[PDB]
């Protein structure tokens, strides 16, 4: 039993809910937050960017840190940092940005990084400004995630499409 509550599930281990995740995360604390990064660490917008300023910028300073000493994440790649005010870790994960014309078949590899997790809170990767369609990102995420993964969609619109449409 573990506290993440309105979720519908999809499968033995995809749980999904439209909320803000966010929200979700001060609410929840849960262990493992996954942001929607870039390779640079840069959150400057979409989840990244609600993610950092619900941090007051503090997941940003982080972030430039470990860039400064590691150097850029590889597109599928992904790195464990602090998870400050909205959970224990955040798990930064790079799947790919159509928008700048990189390879979907990275989605998968990209979900891979939450394997490494037995409990993780989600968004969607390559969803919203990253340009891939939602629905084949559930797939992916079906298909590829063993862990138990609760998926926060913030559009209720999108939400209801992604469940509807779900085999
Ligand atoms: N998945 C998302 N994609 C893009 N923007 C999002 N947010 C949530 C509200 C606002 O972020 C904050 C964060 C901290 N204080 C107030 C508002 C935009 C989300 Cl939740």
């Amino acid at each position: 039993v573990n506290s993440f509550s309105g979720y519908l599930k999809l499968t033995d281990n995809v749980y999904i809910k439209n909320a803000d995740i966010v929200e979700e995360a001060k609410k929840v604390k849960p262990t493992v937050v996954v942001n929607a990064a870039n390779v640079y660490l840069k959150h400057g917008g979409g989840v990244a960017g609600a993610l950092n300023k619900a941090t007051n910028n503090a997941m940003q300073v982080e972030s430039d840190d470990y860039i400064a000493t590691n150097g850029p994440l590889k597109v599928g790649g992904s790195c464990v940092l602090s998870g400050h005010n909205l959970a224990k870790h955040c798990l930064h994960v790079v799947g790919p940005n159509v928008n700048k014309g990189e390879d979907i078949q990275l989605l998968k590899s990209a979900y891979e990084n939450f394997n490494q997790h037995e409990v993780l809170l989600a968004p969607l990767l390559s969803a919203g400004i990253f340009g891939a369609d939602p629905i084949h990102s559930l797939r992916v995420c079906v298909d590829t995630v063993r862990t138990n993964v609760y998926l926060a969609v913030f559009d209720k619109n999108l939400y209801d499409k992604l469940v509807s449409s779900f085999l």
